[PDB]
């Protein structure tokens, strides 16, 4: 019988001299023993979904603040830091951004000069969206994911992701997003570029050259968010260390923003059907990995300000959707230090020590 997580020592207190300890949350997870476990173990939170562009501005000029407000309210109640995820992304972003005035998709425009019109129109919509979102939460947010996932995985030229944003504006939306965010959040606000697989080449190198570029042009960036959607055996600790040291070497702060330690490889196949189908030895392999990982975080704590998990406990993780995707609709992952009943797992004991 592993104990309920309210009966164990605080992760946040354990790491207070090194970095914040954060969780992604939905608004329905903010009371009960969920809320109690949150208050006790975390001193930072982020919205898993409620602050994404489609959750905030689903139609032009139409802002839906209720979910994000609840999260903002919760962090304030419990004296927690707050990350904003995210001002710019290529998913969970409303379609109206990318349509011209006649209502046709900007990406299908073949007239080069009409494409320049579409560049300017889109950038002003971006600017307006950031301006409005940032105004409301400027006093509460402690770190902004200004752009998310703007670097691509392969292509060893520049390696920028050719989402709709890039197809329409090239790299200019990245510049505008950071410059707008600075103007409205304040000179002290901490502006992040956030991404997954930052640990491995060439993606690592593409992200490095992109932030190097933006810093060269006076674009205000303060840190790199490492999503750290990682596995048990990959990437190596030295790849993680090299990655964070490399971005620190550009005068950037590092944050670990979306940490989950999947029980599977990539792709996550074959998968366990239920949580209680998972053998105990996998939980011990996950704990071993967590230990090495947090020993590295502590080692790098001069350049690492916050470590946020992409969830609370194993009852709710986006990795189930990925497991289900590659295993014919059936599959459970288990990436956290707390299990589906909010009981501690072996990994908890290995990072609380
Ligand atoms: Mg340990
Ligand atoms: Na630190």
């Amino acid at each position: 019988v592993q104990p309920f997580a309210a009966q164990v020592a605080s992760l946040a207190d354990r790491y207070e001299e090194s970095f914040d300890i954060g969780a992604a949350v939905e608004p329905h997870q903010l009371n009960g023993r969920q809320g109690k476990v949150l208050k006790h173990h975390y001193n930072s939170i982020v919205a898993e979904n409620a602050m994404k562009p489609i959750s905030l501005q689903p139609e032009e000029g139409v802002f839906t603040w209720d979910g994000a407000d609840a999260i903002v309210e919760f962090a304030r109640k419990n004296n927690m830091n707050l990350r904003f995820h995210t001002l710019v992304w290529h998913n969970q972003v409303p379609d109206w951004f990318f349509l011209d005035e006649e209502g046709n998709p900007m990406v299908e425009e073949t007239n080069e000069a009409k494409r320049q019109a579409n560049k300017e129109l889109l950038l002003e919509r971006l600017e307006t969206h950031i301006k409005t979102v940032v105004e409301r939460y400027k006093d509460d947010v402690t770190a902004w994911d200004v752009v998310n996932e703007v670097v691509d995985d392969g292509t060893p030229e520049r390696g920028l992701r050719e989402s709709v944003w890039y197809q329409i504006t090239g790299d200019e939306y990245i510049r505008v997003a950071f410059e707008t965010a600075r103007k409205y959040a304040g000179e002290d606000a901490k502006l992040f570029i956030n991404d997954y697989n930052t640990e491995v080449t060439p993606k690592r190198d593409h992200l490095y050259n992109l932030v190097q570029d933006l810093l060269a042009d006076g674009v205000p960036i303060d840190g790199v968010g490492h999503q750290a959607h990682i596995q048990i055996d990959w990437p190596t600790i030295d790849e993680i260390r090299t990655s964070m040291e490399m971005f620190a070497g550009l005068g950037l702060d590092n944050q670990v923003t979306e940490l989950d330690v999947s029980l599977y490889g990539w792709p996550p196949r074959p998968a366990f059907p239920t949580y209680d189908a998972i053998p105990q030895e996998r939980f011990q392999a996950q704990a071993d990995r967590y230990n090495q990982l947090f020993e590295l975080y502590e080692e790098l704590d001069a350049d690492l300000s916050s470590v946020t998990f992409w969830g609370i406990a194993d009852n709710h993780t986006w990795l189930d959707d990925r497991a289900r995707e590659y295993n014919d609709g059936v599959g459970k992952d288990a990436p956290f230090v707390f299990d589906p009943n909010y009981r501690v797992k072996p990994a908890f004991w290995r990072i609380i020590d």
